[PDB]
C-alpha cells in the first residue's frame, strides 16, 4: 500500500486538469467562464499549497492526509465542471 506519497499521483492529476481548464476557458461566454474559474483557481490554490507542504520533509501524515484528501476533492470537483460543460 503506497505511501502517504501518492500525492505525486493526485499533483501530476490536479496540473492536467487544471491544462484543460484553462484552455476550456476562453471558450467559454461569461456566465460558465466564471463558474469554472471558480473551482480552476481553487484547485490551482490547493495544489500549491501542498507542493509547498510535501517540500517539509516534516509536516505529518494528518497534515500530508489532509493535503491528499482536499486536492483530491478539489480535482475531483473540476472533473465534474469539465464533463458538466463538455459531456463529449
Amino acid at each position: 500500500d503506497s505511501v502517504r506519497e501518492n500525492l505525486d499521483k493526485m499533483i501530476s492529476e490536479a496540473e492536467v486538469l487544471n491544462d484543460m481548464a484553462a484552455r476550456k476557458l476562453i471558450t467559454l461566454d461569461a456566465e460558465q467562464q466564471l463558474e469554472l474559474m471558480k473551482s480552476l483557481v481553487a484547485t490551482q490554490s490547493q495544489l500549491e499549497a501542498t507542493k509547498n507542504l510535501i517540500g517539509d520533509p516534516n509536516a505529518t501524515v494528518a497534515d500530508l492526509q489532509i493535503a491528499y484528501t482536499t486536492l483530491g476533492n478539489n480535482t475531483q470537483a473540476l472533473g465534474n465542471e469539465l464533463i458538466k460543460l463538455n459531456p463529449n
